[PDB]
């Protein structure tokens, strides 16, 4: 039962999610992508070596491929989610209050994955956009890459599998307390389910691992805060540049956050 | 031409997947058997096992409460036969939700034709019918609600629609351009002129005397959003000056602004 709970998570995960944990490390340890570190390497990637509204300037082109790679990144969220037990059961506008709080918690999650101290897979794996060359873009937009940076090296030292990553992933979407939620019990029953099983998923994973499930507990509440922060930055960069675009998926989910 | 005969007869096939009750069916019972409910001793016996909830409050409270748990069950199905139309499932989730949150009620009361004569009303998988006059002789506020139901509902009969109409006309209702807070609204657009360009078609083969059918069809797509605006004021009225009266969570989440 727990595990064939857990088994249809992992399932879901591994069906959903193009680029894995697994896939990425493959790639960044050298079992080669294309380095980005300055403006001639970005345009040689864009000009087909690695691949939007019109070209404002290198700080904001950088902006807009990292709203692409959420919108892409909900659509998989969404058909992960779908595919979890009893999610589909809840009426659609639960299900959207679910992703529509938890996405951005999920995907700063999932970027510990293809994310080290020096950079970042881009496109698949094909490209690889370092921590350097990020930093040095203009504010604000600098400002919101760097803390995630931070998060996932701190993150990646747990050394958490695909299969721990989909519990975790799917404990993040069914949260309980969002605000607005229509059936809450229902959802806290769902997210009791998944945390259970997400602790007896981790003892016969890493039975060595000293106190790591109350730490991932705590990494989820640390990235509630990460997402806390960032949208405050992303409501800053939508008053103080205003010529910079915001997709429409991503205007319906700050709407009301603060 | 050949995609529109297609396009029609997959949104026919998730009609006929989804719903419960069918025109077809409805109208079979209707002609022949269903208990009549049409007083409190009826409709008790009809509670008590011969036909089928928040805390009993009085008569007409009850009725609204089933009136509440039907529509809870037609959203449910709603969303199932949205979810199988071609490029509904495409748009995101929110634009999901905006469609059926401002769609369902005028889906709802076009539906409740399929189920209605001018003398009453079938209830519970067809095996009970709810006379048109018990249902008038309830309470204030409560019976506001209900009448118009059957006006609309006799006026759209006579266009004598069969299941394989409605289930585009009903497409075209839920893909709706203009519906508020959409995000892409030229994808929906697009889906609902193709909606309605197969309507067209379909319309011409399977009515092919009936004139004006398809003007008049979008003449009722706009008496239905009247119809619903009406019943949204009524339905505040209701919340206003009923306050021991409860409404579900899910109509509580449609009615919000
Ligand atoms: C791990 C470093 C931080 O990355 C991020 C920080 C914040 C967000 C949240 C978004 C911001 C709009 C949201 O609010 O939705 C997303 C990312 C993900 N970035 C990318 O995938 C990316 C970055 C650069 C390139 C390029 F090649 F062009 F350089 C291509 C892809
Ligand atoms: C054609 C008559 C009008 O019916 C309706 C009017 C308005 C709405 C919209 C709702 C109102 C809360 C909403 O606002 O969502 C729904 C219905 C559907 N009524 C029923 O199916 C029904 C009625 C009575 C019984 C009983 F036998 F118990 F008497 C059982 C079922
Ligand atoms: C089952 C589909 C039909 C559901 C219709 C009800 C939709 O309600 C809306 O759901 C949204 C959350 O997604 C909220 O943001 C809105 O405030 C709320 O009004
Ligand atoms: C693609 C799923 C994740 C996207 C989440 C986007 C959430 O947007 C919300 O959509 C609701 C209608 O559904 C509106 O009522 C809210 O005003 C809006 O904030």
């Amino acid at each position: 039962d727990l595990k064939a709970f857990s088994k249809h998570i992992y399932n879901a995960y591994l069906k959903n999610f193009n680029m894995t944990k697994k896939k990425a490390r493959s790639i960044l340890t050298g079992k080669a992508p294309f380095v980005i570190h300055d403006i001639e390497t970005l345009w040689q990637a864009e000009k087909g070596l690695v691949w939007l509204p019109p070209y404002k300037e290198i700080s904001v082109h950088v902006f807009y491929r990292c709203q692409c790679t959420t919108v892409e990144t909900v659509r998989e969220l969404t058909e992960f989610a779908k595919s979890i037990p009893s999610f589909s059961s809840l009426f659609l506008n639960d299900q959207v209050t679910l992703l529509k709080y938890g996405v951005h918690e999920a995907i700063f999650a999932m970027l510990a994955s293809i994310v080290n101290k020096d950079g970042l897979l881009v496109a698949n794996g094909s490209g690889f956009v370092t921590r350097e060359f990020l930093r040095s873009l203009r504010k604000p937009f600098s400002d919101i890459i760097e803390p995630k940076f931070e998060f996932a090296v701190k993150f990646n030292a747990l050394e958490l599998d695909d299969s721990d990553l989909a519990l975790f992933i799917a404990a993040i979407i069914l949260c309980g307390d969002r605000p607005g939620l229509m059936n809450v019990p229902r959802v806290e029953a769902i997210q009791d389910t998944i945390l259970r099983a997400l602790e007896f998923h981790l003892q016969a994973n890493h039975p060595d691992a000293q106190y790591l499930f109350p730490k991932l507990l705590q990494k989820m509440a640390d990235l509630r805060q990460l997402v806390t922060e960032h949208a405050q930055m992303m409501q800053r960069i939508k008053k103080t540049e205003t010529e910079t675009s915001l997709h429409p998926l991503l205007q319906e989910i700050y709407k009301d956050m603060y």
